[PDB]
């Protein structure tokens, strides 16, 4: 019959193209679920899949006008929508999906079933993702310098490990964390170390969300945290000078549900999935709007004392060989090992309310 | 002559395409009325209905430039509009509709007269809509723990059941409900149970619909309430503090009308149909700008008094987002609706729960 | 010369397509003048009128790519514009036009003469349009309960009848009506009865039109009230509270003029024809910006004093008393507005207005 | 050579399609110069001029695909622009141009020379243009009621005459007209007589023209007052109140130049010609943003003192009012059309003097 | 063997359609370097050029789609931008240009290499561009009344002459000028004489150019100066130093009524500041009868002062 219809049916049977709920058309080119609302990539996929089809159909998909017809046929068969990003224990890279419960690395069709849309940004190299390497020892030394393993730092170290390891699970987290410490302690160093490991699944959002009502008007700084594994907040100013806004109690309550409310500029989508791992980087002790029992269930603090309790020397190459992703996979191995150590059965982050003086007073 | 016109006539004869009053073309694919204002789905149905015509007509619809002609003919044969969503006692799923008066599932042409343009977004599997199941007892344990079945909490329990079961009737309700209680009491659990039960017919919107005006410029927060059967307005702030906007009385009054006024962005549609039960998941006593009888005749209050204290279940929320107690709560709601809102669906206000209203009484 | 050219000439010969001054193309399908700036309407009429041409002409209109050529010729044969809705004493339905002076119902070519672009939205049933009916008997009781037929409430009830009956005249009105009264006084029931009676020719808008400079930027709340015969502005808030924006005095004068100003989105038309009878559903006595004699000639007020049937609203949305209220409104219309249609103010019913008087 | 090119050349030879200096394409159908950026005016002209061509060129212009080719050729053969509305003392009508200085009404081809694209919107009939009829009796009576012919209302009467007569001249004006007076006096009556007299050439603009900057993006409130002889910006609000904008004095100098800026939506035409004698029908004396010496030369005020509407809307009083207007024009504006300011009325302006 | 491509090559060879740095296509129609970003004139250019091609080539340009194909080829074949308005010593018109140092009028191809896009707004007819007329008698009589040709006012008169002659230079000028005087002392007469002399090569602005930063908000007053050879400011030191930069062919002159005051006073801005003093019909100016004679006087003054080097000296 219609030769330009059996080709469309064959392309559809591989389940290479799907229809998401938000109306987009995610395709599968070069082991990645790419999508573009502006222009469609189905015509790229049609020419990419040319080799799988027999030679009789291969000579037909060269003319662009026939690929347009095949695309038109394909777009009239996607009736039912599917769901994306339903697997929490998976980390997607540009050339596969790292299974995180046992630390394998799948690719191709094996990575196709886990329908993940967002990606880390860069590629994964199995040769460098090893524990035996000088960069591993260097990074291990940096971590110990920033956070010592002394028994006076027992809980403060495992809590830090759990908080950092939680930045890989693709499920909603129900607690907040505070990186509190003096200037030049490792908070800013930890931020660049972490952002070099995960990549796109990391945004440095502004201070705004903690002291503003995220309902009226557009909030693109809210629409950015769509399926982002970790979000980082810095620049917490003094709460005594002019401009001393208060950390609104209800505001932190909204950034804990699986769905957050907010729309971008010139758009109508108001619901956003919340995979964030909100970390607030502060230098002074924060002052909240009002303290009730519903807050202390979602607060955690990780104290940083090393420059204090330790006077280590300031390195200069540290910031050099970080931004050019030297300790990229080395930090990934440590994070995977910590995730293996802490959350196999269920992912969960617990609050530490007996650590802020105001909460200690309330308790 | 013009077989592409006889095909259009045959497709129109089966009554699969319809024109709505807003200007959309609702098509009927896979036992569900679907529509998309951005791009029409007429060609989808034209390709799908290919297996209901003779063979000589079946091979013509494989060419998209031959389906555009049929779509043009179909578009030029629809002249008059029809009304949609006129049955308040039906609940539509992805694969049919459930009749609530006696609770029977209709699929196929058995469920097509009820032109319900909305859907819950998932299928209704009959095998789990029964009482003999382990999840059923777990749901009863959870519910009787959130609201105890005592005698001091009977009117509260009955009003809670009525308010929850009213979320299935697709008619206009004229009262507002406040979920008053302390934190960690189960309001969130009830909200997620409702969301898992009624699916897509459930929207949560910010507080702008009670403190600001809905006429200045666009306001998609209200344009999303069109034909939704329940709405949540959680996170009420402290009005006893300094700098808190009170709930405007006119805002409460307009929300209980058959038609609400408000428009989306880049659109001219001003009027929306109001079918939603409004629930205010608050924590503190609300304070209004002005008190008068028209305001105490629209307020219903239910209380939550269980943090008696029970033990927290860490795995409870895990098997809720996994839609585990999905059909059990639906069965419970159907059972309650079969008991409270059979003849007439109506909600009633309770004024002896808010101090200013009690003083006014 | 061309078969399609002759087919296009034949359609224009029946005078079914018309071009208005606004730049729109109104068509004539199913005994109703319908226009829409987005939907394909000329092609629909071309397909529908197919059972008027000879057989050799009826077979080409089955080709959709040929119905865009005849329509292209039709769009090129209309040079001059025509005037619409110049008969203020006719009420159009979806299958005809009712003449208000006498009450006979025209339908067909006889309904073509009155170029009324707007439509009530449903068909007029001659069988139900009778005086003797149980629905009319209940409707009279409900209306008399809303407004009692006593002596002390006669002038109020007469002006209430005048205001309600003025909703059918398609001409500009020079007064604004305030429905004042406490809660549960029947204003909602009256509004819903009116909406079920006149259907589409009744729109409800927010208070933004009352108090906002109704010129800058798009304002579809006014672009909706183009050729509408009734505009209901409810939810007027209390003004004794510090923080309530007072009613703009100059906008009232703008709402009683033969052509209102305002533009919708993605359009260049700013002038709209004002046929509406502005009715303000308030709860309290209104407060204005500034009071002068320029306003006491433009405001009337009716009070509601009766303070329940739970099933009343059930048989209202079901358009039960749809035609009985129409008959009552027609009977009231041919009792006060036969010679000339014009409204009068009642300045004595407003406190500050009485003070200035 | 070609069949679809000689037709375009012939159509251009009739001098029916012209290009304005603003990029608009004006067409000549039914004895009227009409221009529209939406309608396919050139294509309508191609079909309507079908009878002036030989029999072989007449059977081609029926297919729309050929008429599109003809219009494409014509759009490419119009390279040099032309000036529009050069004559300031002619009044246009749907079926011809009336000469103001002499009085004869030119029709048909004789009106083609006067390239007046704006019109009144209706046909002109000489039968109703007679000097004597009950209609003009009603008019003289009504206007003598509105503005009495008494001695104190004589200086104001003649400047009222000047203002109403200047509503016909198609030249750039240099004064501001303020209809000052109490309510229920006759200002609205005068505005509707003027509207019924001049038809399309009358527009009613908003208040953003005066108290807002008319240069932010699209603004159809300026593009509508393009070549319009008169516009109205009535209903001026009070200014000595708790919250109110001002006249914004700098905005009124924009209203005296012949180069008013402002573009409508989905278009690139930003500059429009200013023939308007704009009239501000107010109830209180205005307050400008800043007052200086360059403002007293462009402001005139009419005082309304003397404290039916249904037949006015029926275009009943039209032709007699137009006749009164042309007689009034041929007493005050024959040699030179000029308007004089009346600054002594404003208390601030008299204080400065 | 594409005949349309050969048509495009032949048309492009004649150097008629050029691509400017601003991303626009300038075309040459009817002795003028027109340009329109809204509607391209390439098809009009092809239709007009049709005559200068061989018979077999000129017979296809009548179809409305072959011209579109040739337009596509031509706009695809323009790779590099060109520099326009590079010659400062030429004064434009609507039917040619004027060369000042030698002082004759060019038209057609003879003035096409002079790629100047802006014009003056009136045509040029040389029979009235000669001294032998009564009108020049009236004009220089008016000039001598508004500025006496004496010895006590010799320096002021010569500075006035040089300043008004500098307005014809099509390049950047590095000196501010002020007309300081009293009310009705010739400022209006001088501005009207200038704008009648040159015409569209003139834009009149307000005080805003001397009080606000020139790079905030949508401001056409910086964009309306684009290729204008005269700017008259009627009705900030940083602004003063800004207006004297190449990026700008405007001779900057402000008419004043009182003694000016600057934000700061130093030697940096004193080397760019000059002033003149005034201490002393209109119907036939909008008629523009005093148009060519004043141009002849300005040309004579330009020949008198600004042939070797164009440069304005400050007068502290």
């Amino acid at each position: 019959g219609n030769k330009l219809f059996n080709i469309a049916q064959r392309i559809l049977d591989t389940n290479s193209v799907l229809l998401t709920e938000r109306g987009d058309h995610i395709v599968w080119i070069n082991n990645s679920w790419k999508f573009n609302s502006e222009e469609p990539l189905i015509t790229k996929l049609i020419l990419s899949i040319r080799h799988q089809l027999p030679k009789e159909y291969s000579s037909e998909l060269l003319c662009p006008r026939k690929r347009k017809t095949v695309e038109a046929n394909i777009r009239d068969m996607l009736v039912d929508s599917v769901e994306t990003d339903t697997y929490p224990d998976k980390l997607p890279f540009k050339n596969g999906v790292l299974d995180l419960v046992d630390g394998m690395f799948y690719s191709g069709d094996d990575a196709k079933k886990y329908t993940c849309t967002v990606s880390t940004g860069f590629k994964f190299d199995d040769t460098k993702f090893v524990e035996d390497s000088p960069e591993m020892e260097e990074l291990m030394n940096i971590i110990n310098d920033i956070q010592p393993l002394t028994d006076e730092n027992k809980k403060n170290r495992e809590l830090y490990e759990k908080t950092l390891s939680s930045c890989l699970c693709g499920a909603t987290k129900g607690c907040l964390t505070f990186f509190f410490g003096e200037t030049a302690t490792g908070k800013s160093t930890t931020k660049r170390l972490l952002k070099s490991a995960i990549g796109d699944l990391f945004v440095e959002t502004g201070q705004t969300i903690l002291t503003d009502v995220l309902d009226k008007g557009p909030n693109p700084f809210i629409a950015n945290m769509h399926l982002k594994r970790s979000v980082f907040c810095s620049e917490l100013p003094d709460f005594a000078c002019s401009g001393s806004k208060k950390i609104r109690s209800d505001n932190i309550k909204k950034l804990t549900e699986p769905c957050v409310i907010g729309r971008p500029c010139f758009s109508n989508k108001i619901n956003n999935r919340n995979h964030a791992t909100i970390i607030i980087d502060t230098n002074y002790k924060p002052v909240f709007d009002r303290i009730d029992n519903a807050l202390m269930r979602r607060i955690a603090v990780v104290r940083f004392r090393t420059h204090y309790d330790k006077v280590k020397l300031l390195d200069e190459g540290l910031d050099g060989k970080i931004q050019n992703n030297r300790y990229r996979f080395a930090f990934l191995y440590l994070l995977v090992k910590w995730y293996k150590k802490y959350h196999i059965p269920i992912m969960k982050l617990y609050p530490t309310p007996e650590e802020i003086p105001d909460f200690a007073f309330y308790l």
